[PDB]
């Protein structure tokens, strides 16, 4: 049982951070969280004594790049006024050589933030959605070649052919009802399960009408029992999925903290996806490179944008708020060592302590004690809401955009009668105003 | 015939009772109750006269750890001051080192206590549900913008003004059906998915009828297809039935005495789903661990909070409250006996004289006595699964509604044709008096 | 460490048995279940040792009733041939006052078993489900009553009275298309979505047929959106639900093991729900009363039939199989105790460590290891089938219905008109000669 | 310079592998794999010659219980033969007390095997599912039955003889629209929801009319309800995705290799999860527990089988055969290293290395070259939500069925009337040529 031992140690939610409770200083209990639990397991295994003690920088360590200066904890490893850096250290090139780290207890890597999927505007159409548009074309050009078999079977039938005016029987005048305006108008009104004033007889066009409501029945039973099935079962999904799906879209945008591990990753890469993922980053400072991960969450969380920090603290994060989500695997591969002084015997046996509580399963344990929040799956048999004009609404523009197509048809209806009533008249001028007084005599006849 | 017996107890409900009457000075017949029935029928098969005694506190038994001793009716056995102790006095290990229980006479466990479900209450006009209020307000309102578009384009257009009777060919007048009362009635019996008797016949015409054939289609396949989902995720809505379903949710909170025997087996847990259940109350240990059994039932009632207590309370307060009621079975399995001295010469008569009374029924029919008080109103008719009266109902009203308007329009119509009948022979009453006639007839004649 | 104790025991699954391995003749290992892992605990908190030894009978223990003579395992306890008898060995009246039980280390009691409910024939109906039988009873009423209104409607009305026949106009013939006839065929057509042949003028009789509209589109939207509910979340049900359930229905029938503890249960009580449970048994003997434990379960599975034994078994035995489930709750209130001869100082400490193993949980792991099997909720979205002559199948019997009264009603149509032809004719025969050639003329014309 | 290094591998792949050439007698030129690159690249950083060297086995390194010693790389290591063991030796807590690893070169954990899933196939005619194949038979027995009773009861009543030609009224005859032809295309166009242009005048038939119409409402209803079942159950069938999802299931069975670092994972275990997980595998230990790696994946593909290995050996099939895929993220987590006899001066120089070739991304670049082989086929248009040509699909194929079924008939219907035609005048042909002229005549005459 000899000295203590200085335990240095920078603060980091989950990792360290101050109890909650009155009666102040209290001394090696003021610290609780997922290192504090690690080090009282290395306490079990092998034995020493705290005086945990915070680092006076609130750094872990860099370069000065001229002093040939170390800062953070690992100044503090250099320079033995601590022993040991239970902390998120990360186990580094620049670092290995300067300090001795253990094996790890945490493994870690870059991966992606961005908002979880809503399905609060799905469109303004997307009525439409639960037919292909495959099948939305194949109904068009059924609904065209049944009414053109249509016109050509009655036709050449001799049984459709009737006499017309049952009033004054014994005449010589035959008619057909269907002519090539009144075949389309019979396959639309039995496709919109309305039905037009005129019907088949005459056996031949009978089968073609009756197998065309066959044909109809199940289109649009296959509509709404498909359409019920969306909207009973929601089924969302994200606009990216890896980080080339991030690496080809301009609207979505990128985001890193300046100055980071996470920065100098993209920097330093020659993988030709993440080499074009730096030269948006390069070119839109100042935009896109926020300055820290608690402001860079935010712009997640307002603007429209994907951040790229490491996977623990996603991992924490998604688990306290409910409206932000994992994107993809991971990128890097990095782990959290416990730091040690060069030279040190404590190395290996932390190394030994490790691998000891990995067999038994604590180090899970402890992680899952710590990073587990409410976890808001939400478990529930998706809340129905009312349609309203956010999911239909495209049946409203298609309605106004056939009422003007249907003006223009009117005028044209208009100005093709008044040419054949000037072809008995004067020029072009004669009939456009004697057609127009006859809709102003406001009367029922003439 | 010896010294008669010292019996300690303690007041709790319905185990003793002060007896509610007036005339004091009363021996051992101020107590009533559970446990006071079951010390008479002990009694008289083993021959014993006793003095019941209340114990100096209201304090079953627990060992201070400082002292070291022990305090209540515990302290009242092991000091022999009383030798039985007909109580609530739950066997526990910690017990049994220092007193010697009888077998139980009574079984219980740890359940949850809860509000029973108020229900839906769905309010009727619960069929306007589907869609939204602005969706109701502008198929509306696109019904009457459509009539007004459909009677402009079919009076300008000239394919619209045929040739009336048919029947007498080569005459010279031309009508025109789409009036504006034909209009609406056009544009209201395709809404209805019915069909008028009027059908358009210009191309104009027929791309208004057309495009409003298709609104109208999927405004009803949407109708029909979302009031699937509102009656499909209720059907799956499955109320909380076990302390796991209680594991998954935060929305409902849980609760429990503070430093009782209920908290205690959730803190020595190593089940998954109970050591969720103490990592939420650690957490919020100054909100939900309520202190006394009297504040918890209080707050079941008014907030959203489930409490977790012995299952013979569970079993008492609900039998007295309808609006209570006890969510799964039993979590912990202990047991009531009664309490010696270590040593004493009745643990053994007592245990058969408990065995007696169970296989008479005698424990069962004490139970029945003390625990069914008034019994409840409860009428479940809750599978409700059916639409009915409560569900849809408002389009009876609506149709009633209807009815009603209609009669006071068919007045109107009574009157404005008999004032115009009046305006040219008669002159205000005695064309209304020979019109009422002329419908009396009792044939399609005048 | 003095010599071995004798543990007598029977065997019982999931209690004692057989291990399933080949080379013969273990010792001591030749067992396994409940009772040897919960000997394995106690001889670490006690101190002891096996030669666990079946008994040579096969019995738990009983009275003689004649000799005075003891059998099964307790006949060892009282001769000092063994000395615990760690089994399921219930704690009974008669056998404390031979030998000593510890406390108890499991609760259990007398329940039910039954067929869980399959949902295989709902009925030959019961597409008539989704609406309760007041909506279908108010729809007719509405029918009935819609058809009277518009019949009063259109006669009071000026407007419905029109001129027939455009042929010839300028003529005094004025017709009324509303006959009482025609007007309950408007009120059927429209509700089946079909639309009938004549169709209401003058603007007091549209609000009538338009309101009407509205009203049948509300209801079959609404059949059809709970019919979907329904077949898509089945929710099945159980015909008896407690014992009092089962004490009424005579159709399922009751059954316990014939000389057994559940039937001594039924014979010996008085309570009035359980005495009419006893009338029946004693009825009808060798044809309920089974006579094991087997045989009853294979009465449920095959017959339709309800089972009385212990709870234990039926938490057992419906782990196993999947097409058994347990009604209600319990009805009696027993336990195992570990046998111990009387005067035996082990008695006291096997109850010490039944009572340390309960508070850190382990009969809990113990019950759960030997009692769960695959478990089988199934947890399915449940798989959707083709609906066919056990789902709907009604209507083919009211399609079959109403074309059988459809030929009462045309002769009773025939006899009407010829009587009216036998009124300008002879007395009844001459008529019905001259109308029944008509139609074997198989001629359209006359 | 020194003496060179003696380092040993073992034979598995991708790590060692023997190159596929001619031309013998090679040095360690004979290797090549991911192992290779890296020994080659940590000799060109750090200066030393190496000479590779098979151990004797193919066994990594065990400790055998009885000797107490070890065998294979391990064993090489302890007794100084060699000093390198680049292969795939996984750092344990049992291995790391008698050798030195470096840092890990090779993240990985446990995961799950698995089949990729085949598909649905959803054979086209799958709209004809909702219903039985009884009742589609049944349906369209009923709606020749009910045409036929049609036919009948309209013929024999009198009030369905009506005046026709009512335009000239008082004449004398009197005809039936109900004709055979006619009574079939009433209950097809009431079958389909539509309307037919005749309507039933008497009670007899309007009572047959009624009744058919109520039995094509519930019919219909009945097809979209249950097809909106068949949809929402599908969209609900989630694939297996965690080690969670296979604890609930028993169809799907498990499997692992027995006595492997896996099958130790699982027995060591305290999660609840990967308990039952074992509690499945300890029973079945004779079928699931397979012998090797190479009989586990050929498992998987011929049966129902999920294989339990670790995270490399899943990311390197998975790449050469597209019908596996890997379920979940990962279950343990543990990594490679190199290894070295205890107080070896090289633990850290390769530290050093690998961490140097790791800030390079040459890590990173040599598990593309070794995991990645032939880039799949893959392409996932899985998320196929929408109804399309697989789905329906049939339905135009019984649609264009009867566009050619009515062109034979088109034909009958021209040769019968031509051949009535030549019964009176013309011959055989002449009658026919001429009919082909009257129906090129554009416009509705002859
Ligand atoms: C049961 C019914 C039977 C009756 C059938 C009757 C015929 C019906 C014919 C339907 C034909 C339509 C085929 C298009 C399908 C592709 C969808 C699409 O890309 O939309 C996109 C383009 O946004 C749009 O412009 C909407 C698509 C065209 C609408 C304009 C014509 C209205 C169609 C009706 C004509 C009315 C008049 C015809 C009748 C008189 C927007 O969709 P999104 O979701 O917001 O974005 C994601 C797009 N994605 C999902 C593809 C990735
Ligand atoms: C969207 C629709 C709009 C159109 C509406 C049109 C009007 C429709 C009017 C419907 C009126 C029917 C009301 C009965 C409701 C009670 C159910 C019942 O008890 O059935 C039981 C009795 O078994 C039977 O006999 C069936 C009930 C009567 C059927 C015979 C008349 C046919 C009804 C149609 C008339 C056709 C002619 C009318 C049209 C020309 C059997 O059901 P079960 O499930 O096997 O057993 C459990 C019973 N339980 C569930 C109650 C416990
Ligand atoms: C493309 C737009 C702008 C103009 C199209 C003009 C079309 C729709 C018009 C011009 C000529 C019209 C036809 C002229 C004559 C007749 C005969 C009459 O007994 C029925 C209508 C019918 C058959 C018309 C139908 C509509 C018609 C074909
Ligand atoms: C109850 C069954 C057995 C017999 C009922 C007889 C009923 C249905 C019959 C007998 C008299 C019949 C009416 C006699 C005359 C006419 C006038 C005609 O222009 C339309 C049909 C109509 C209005 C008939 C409708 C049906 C009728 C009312
Ligand atoms: C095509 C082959 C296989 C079938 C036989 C030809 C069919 C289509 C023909 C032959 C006899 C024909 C019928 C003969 C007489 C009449 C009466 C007339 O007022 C309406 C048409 C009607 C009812 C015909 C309909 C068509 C018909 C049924
Ligand atoms: O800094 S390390 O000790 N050595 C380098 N790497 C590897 C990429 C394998 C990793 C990967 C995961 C870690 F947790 C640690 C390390
Ligand atoms: O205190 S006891 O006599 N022994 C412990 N238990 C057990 C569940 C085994 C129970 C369970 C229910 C009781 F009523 C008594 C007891
Ligand atoms: O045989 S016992 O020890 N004493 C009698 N009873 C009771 C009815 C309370 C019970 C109830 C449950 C048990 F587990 C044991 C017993
Ligand atoms: O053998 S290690 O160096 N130390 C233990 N673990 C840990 C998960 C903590 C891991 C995890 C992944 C590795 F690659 C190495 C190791
Ligand atoms: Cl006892
Ligand atoms: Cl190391
Ligand atoms: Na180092
Ligand atoms: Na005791
Ligand atoms: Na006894
Ligand atoms: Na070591
Ligand atoms: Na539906
Ligand atoms: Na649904």
């Amino acid at each position: 049982s000899n000295r203590s031992l200085i335990v240095t140690t920078i603060l980091e939610e989950p990792y360290v951070l101050f109890k909650k409770s009155d009666k102040p200083l209290y001394g090696n209990d003021r610290f609780e969280g997922y290192c504090i639990d690690l080090l009282r397991e290395l306490s079990t295994i092998l034995g020493f004594t705290y005086e945990i003690r915070l680092v006076e920088d609130g750094k872990y360590g860099a370069q000065d790049d001229v002093n040939g200066q170390w800062n953070g904890m690992v100044r503090e490893l250099i320079d033995h006024k601590a022993d040991l850096a239970v902390a998120p250290l990360a186990i580094t090139y620049v670092r290995e050589k300067v300090i001795d780290f253990s094996k790890p207890f945490m493994t870690l890597g870059i991966s992606i933030l961005y908002r979880k999927p809503n399905g609060t505007n799905p469109g303004v159409f997307s009525f439409l959605n639960p037919l292909s548009p495959d099948i939305w074309m194949y109904v068009l050009l059924a609904c065209l070649g049944v009414s053109c078999v249509l016109f050509v079977i009655a036709r050449f039938s001799p049984y459709e052919w009737y006499n017309p005016h049952p009033c004054n029987p014994d005449s010589d005048v035959v008619e057909n009802n269907f002519t090539l305006l009144n075949s389309f108008w019979f396959g639309v009104g039995a496709l919109m399960q309305q039905g037009s004033e005129l019907m088949p007889k005459a056996l031949s066009t009978r089968i073609v009408g009756g197998i065309w409501w066959f044909f109809t029945l199940i289109i649009i039973s296959s509509y709404t029992a498909n359409l019920a099935a969306f909207l009973t079962v929601e089924r969302m999904e994200s606009p990216i999925d890896s980080a080339d799906d991030l690496a080809k879209q301009t609207k979505i945008e990128y985001g890193a903290v300046e100055d980071g591990a996470t920065m100098t990753f993209f920097k330093k890469s020659k993988i030709s996806t993440y080499d074009k993922m730096w030269a948006f980053m390069s070119s839109r400072r100042q935009s896109v490179l926020v300055k820290s991960n608690e402001e860079g969450i935010q712009r997640v969380l307002t603007s429209d944008y994907a951040f790229l920090m490491e996977s623990t603290t996603i991992e924490f994060v998604t688990q306290r708020n409910c409206n932000l989500t994992q994107i993809g695997g991971l990128i890097d591969s990095k782990g959290y060592g416990v730091g040690t002084p060069m030279g040190s015997p404590y190395r290996d046996k932390i190394t030994i302590a490790i691998l000891q509580l990995q067999e038994e399963g604590k180090l899970h344990m402890m992680k899952e004690k710590w990073w587990r929040g409410n976890g808001c799956p939400e478990e529930e048999s998706k809340e129905a809401s009312a349609l309203g004009v956010q999911n239909i609404g495209g049946i409203f523009i298609v309605l106004a955009a056939g009422l003007v197509l249907s003006v223009f048809v009117a005028v044209g209806e208009f100005l093709y009668k008044s040419k054949k009533n000037a072809q008995l008249e004067k020029r072009s001028f004669c009939s456009a105003m004697v057609e127009e007084l006859r809709m102003s005599l406001k009367c029922q006849r003439r």
